């Protein structure tokens, strides 16, 4: 049983982890166009306010459904356009620190990004807890893409939004790789966001990534309440303010329009691709939630 499944982070001395009854199992039937009580109870079905989505991508309300025991989101090439409609949902409830949350989930057999993340009302803060380009192989390309479909990007965002910048950090250990190619299986993608300087990304019950301390979590001071950007001066908040809960899936400019501008770096689905409907379906069997609470 899901609820039972122990969580494979740490709550502390005489802790214990409560399960958040807004946690999600997807058995309720959800129908795309008309979603019903049971899922608008939990969530939207829409991104956070009006924007669109990033690259190619259109979200739309009807690109999302809940049905078999999975939430479930598609992608289809827009009527006269090279946009592609896609699903994304938003949490009714935010999140703060400390917490831990994991995804029961199956990477999609495409270009698109398959995404769970956490982001602020105000767009300044963001975690990732799956961020994933599960395809075999990419048409658009014209290659094999096992570089991506073995990996997993776990990573975290802090923005200054006028004039936009956007930090993450960028080492190698923040894609993991063991063998695994992701769109085979369902797995476990979990963080535990335990205070603003302090991630643990766990996959399948397992800690794989610790991002731990100022220099890495906010080493430009975009964090700063007074003068983002500034390091002579710190007022760094870090990965404090509470966070909407976003499933979706993407095309992002550097995948459809890479800076190189060569045909060979460009990741995005083809009409021939976007015809197997079950290669660009997104299924979440369940999203769990829990704080650490005294026993
Ligand atoms: O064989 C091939 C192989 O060879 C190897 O050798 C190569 O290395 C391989 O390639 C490698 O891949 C990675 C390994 O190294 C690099 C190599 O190429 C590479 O690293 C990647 O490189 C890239 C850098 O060019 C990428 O950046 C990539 O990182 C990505 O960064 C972001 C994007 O996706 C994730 C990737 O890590 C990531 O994090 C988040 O993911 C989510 C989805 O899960 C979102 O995409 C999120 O984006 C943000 O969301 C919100 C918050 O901020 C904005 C941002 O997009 C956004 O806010 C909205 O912004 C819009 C404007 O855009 C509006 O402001 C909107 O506001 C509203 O606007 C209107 C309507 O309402 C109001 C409101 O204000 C207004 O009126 C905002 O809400 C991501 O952060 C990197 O890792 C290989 O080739
Ligand atoms: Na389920």
């Amino acid at each position: 049983d899901w609820k039972d499944i122990p969580v494979p982070a740490d709550a502390g001395p005489n802790m214990k982890w409560e399960f958040q009854e807004i946690s999600d199992n997807f058995e309720y039937e959800a129908p795309a166009d008309n979603k019903g009580s049971e899922f608008l109870e939990k969530w939207d079905d829409f991104y956070h306010n009006a924007w669109a989505g990033p690259g190619l991508t259109e979200w739309k309300r009807d690109r999302s459904y809940v049905a078999d025991g999975e939430l479930k989101m598609w992608a289809t090439r827009k009527p006269g356009s090279d946009k592609i409609n896609m699903g994304c949902i938003t949490s009714k409830t935010r999140v703060v620190y400390p917490v831990y949350i994991e995804a029961r989930a199956k990477v999609m057999n495409s270009t698109l990004a398959s995404d769970v993340w956490l982001l602020s009302a105000d767009d300044t803060q963001e975690i990732d807890i799956l961020d994933a380009y599960g395809a075999d192989y990419s048409e658009s390309a014209g290659k094999d893409h096992s570089y991506f479909s073995k990996k997993v990007h776990i990573s975290h965002h802090v923005f200054i939004r006028d004039p936009f910048q956007d930090y993450q950090p960028k080492d190698a250990g923040s894609w993991f790789e063991d063998g695994t190619v992701w769109n085979k299986e369902f797995h476990r993608f979990g963080v535990y966001w335990r205070d603003p300087w302090h991630l643990e990304y766990y996959i399948d019950g397992v800690l794989v990534r610790t991002v731990s301390g100022k220099d890495i979590i906010d080493p430009k001071h975009f964090t700063n309440t007074t003068d983002p950007g500034n390091t002579e001066i710190d007022t760094r908040t870090g990965l404090n303010k509470e966070m909407d809960i976003i499933i979706n899936t993407e095309d992002q400019t550097w995948r459809s329009s890479p800076a190189s501008g060569l045909q060979s770096n460009t990741y995005t689905p083809t009409d021939n691709e976007l015809s197997n409907i079950e290669n660009n379906t997104f299924g979440v069997d369940w999203i769990r939630i829990y704080k650490p609470v005294e026993k």
